[PDB]
Order: C-alpha cells, then sequence, then structure tokens
C-alpha cells in the first residue's frame, strides 16, 4: 500500500475556528497513517498559490485546500491535476476549479437560520445586512439563506434594509468600522444588524457599545467562539451558528485518505462551481440561542461551562 501525503493549505488563522479545524483534522489524518503538510498563507493570495506549488513540489498525493479567494486558484488546481494529484476544497468552496469533492456545512441553511432568529427578535423596522469577506464563496451563500427568510417582508414593508456592505477578509476591526459608520449614517436607528459570522458581529457590537446600542440591537453570528457565547449569555449578540468542527475535521480526514485510494466517495449534494458539478458532502448547523448553550456547545465539550461562566 502506497504511503499518502496530504497537502494543506489554509488561508489564515485570524478566525477562532481555524486552529481547531487544523489540529483536529491533521489528528485524524495522522491516525489514518497519513503525513500532513500543513501552510498558511495568512490571507496572501500570492503566498497561497505558492505554498500549494511548494507541496506539489514535495509529491503530495492530496490538496486539502481553505481558499483565501475561491477565483485565483484554478490554475495552480490545473497543475496539480496534470500531476495526478486529488483536490479536496475545505468548507470553502473554489470556483471554475478541476475539483475533485468539496466538504463543508449547509452554509445556504446557515444564512437562513441567522436570519430566522433575527427576524424573531425584531419581526419590524430598520435592518443592517453585514456580508462576509467578498471573496468567499460561503459569504454570498449566507446571504442568499439570509434573503430567502428577509426578502417576504422587504416586499411587505414590514422591513427596511438601509445597509448593506461586505467586510474584507472577515475582519472583525473592519466590521468595527463599517459599523460606526452605519450608525453615524443613520443616527443610530438600527433595530437589527444581520452579521455573518462571530468575528465580525463582535466588531460590530463594539462600535454598538460605543453607542449605548448593545444589548438593545439584535445581531447574528457564527462559529460560537467563546467571546459569543458569553456575549449571547450577557445578551449582548441574538445568537450564532455552531458548526461541530470535530465532524467536519474527521470527515475531511477521512475523504483524503478515500482520494487517495481512489475509492468511490459517497456524496449528498452537488454544487456547480462554474467549471463542473463538484462532488460535495454538506454537514448540518445548530442555532445556538441562551437556552441551549448547556444543550449543544457545553454538552458537546466545545467550551466548557468553566470557559463559559467562570
Ligand atoms: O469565514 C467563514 C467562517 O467564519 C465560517 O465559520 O465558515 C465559513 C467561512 O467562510
Amino acid at each position: 500500500m502506497k504511503d499518502l501525503t496530504i497537502g494543506m493549505s489554509i488561508d489564515d488563522l485570524r478566525l477562532e475556528r481555524w486552529q481547531k479545524d487544523r489540529d483536529i483534522f491533521v489528528k485524524k489524518a495522522e491516525s489514518l497513517g497519513a503525513k500532513v503538510l500543513v501552510q498558511s498563507a495568512n490571507g496572501d493570495d500570492s503566498a497561497q498559490i505558492s505554498q500549494i506549488e511548494n507541496m506539489l513540489n514535495k509529491n503530495v498525493d492530496v490538496l486539502v485546500i481553505i481558499p483565501h479567494n475561491g477565483d485565483v486558484l484554478s490554475n495552480v488546481i490545473s497543475e496539480a491535476k496534470k500531476e495526478g494529484v486529488k483536490v479536496l476544497a475545505y468548507d470553502r468552496l473554489i470556483n471554475n476549479a478541476d475539483l475533485d469533492f468539496y466538504v463543508s456545512f449547509d452554509n445556504e441553511k446557515v444564512g437562513e437560520l441567522q436570519a430566522d432568529a433575527i427576524i424573531k427578535e425584531k419581526p419590524e423596522g430598520n435592518y443592517f445586512l453585514m456580508g462576509g469577506s467578498p471573496v468567499d464563496n460561503n459569504a454570498k451563500l449566507f446571504r442568499k439563506g439570509q434573503m430567502k427568510v428577509l426578502q417576504p417582508l422587504i416586499d411587505s414593508g414590514k422591513i427596511k434594509v438601509v445597509g448593506d456592505q461586505w467586510v474584507d477578509s472577515w475582519l472583525a476591526e473592519k466590521a468595527l468600522q463599517i459599523m460606526e459608520n452605519a450608525l453615524t449614517a443613520n443616527k443610530n436607528n438600527i433595530d437589527a444588524v444581520v452579521a455573518s459570522n462571530d468575528a465580525t458581529a463582535g466588531g460590530a457590537i463594539q462600535a454598538l457599545s460605543a453607542q449605548g446600542l448593545s444589548g438593545k440591537v439584535a445581531i447574528s453570528g457564527q462559529d460560537a467562539d467563546l467571546a459569543a457565547i458569553k456575549r449571547i449569555v450577557e445578551g449582548t449578540q441574538t445568537m450564532t451558528v455552531y458548526k461541530p468542527i470535530t465532524n467536519l475535521a474527521d470527515k475531511a480526514a477521512e475523504l483524503s485518505v478515500a482520494l487517495g485510494k481512489e475509492e468511490k466517495l459517497e456524496p449528498n449534494a452537488k454544487l456547480n462551481n462554474g467549471l463542473k458539478e463538484v462532488d460535495a458532502y454538506l454537514l448540518d448547523p445548530i442555532v445556538v440561542t441562551k437556552d441551549n448553550i448547556d444543550s449543544t456547545v457545553i454538552k458537546d465539550g466545545f467550551h466548557s461551562k468553566e470557559a463559559v461562566y467562570k
């Protein structure tokens, strides 16, 4: 049986979740006898490219990529394919690429859950939509799900959208700036903020808190960062979407190994990336509110009750 090396290329380690993605996946893939190389581009596209090429040069059998920019990797991926390398897209889809497979959560469903919980908290009023990174395919999918829910209420005029901004590279500080400016331009007449992840909600909430609005404006999130959990506890963030990282990382590990033995995979979705429909496996997300923090995140050991409350 051939030895297997997996090349893992990741965006950055700024969002709390990616550390756990990387560590959990390495541990698992190593349990299955693979050697994992891992490299972080720290948000630089050209750097990502170079790192993927470094790994191709080290003759990895499988590439596991978390793209910074899902539109800039087409070429380097086709060069991998010429060399017989299997390519698995991790969490964020890569567009116009010769991908073998894609593993992620139902990201459209995530969006919808976010909006569902916010129009529950604030059924009428002024709404600000805070998109994710404009070069992450997931940011568009979150929005797409958000809208499915939000649209019927826009069209009945029960809701009014008073801003719509995407936050470059998911940075919390760019989210703060955007929210700071939004509040100003609206004279603080915003009722709800559909923010697409925890790091950016948190950005926005510091802006809200500067105006005495934290706790009074409904805001969404995802990843269940420890900080976001405590905010939900304190009444500052309405909700977050929990995405069990262990289950995703474990499945990607299993899939990496299967692609290396050329096994027939079992997809449960197919996603058109512009070049082709990519076989995909999507996990189900979980809504976390103040009531079920104990049913979900502490129950799974994602965060300990000591971390959350003490
Ligand atoms: O950056 C996003 C991250 O916060 C979310 O958890 O997973 C999808 C990514 O696009």
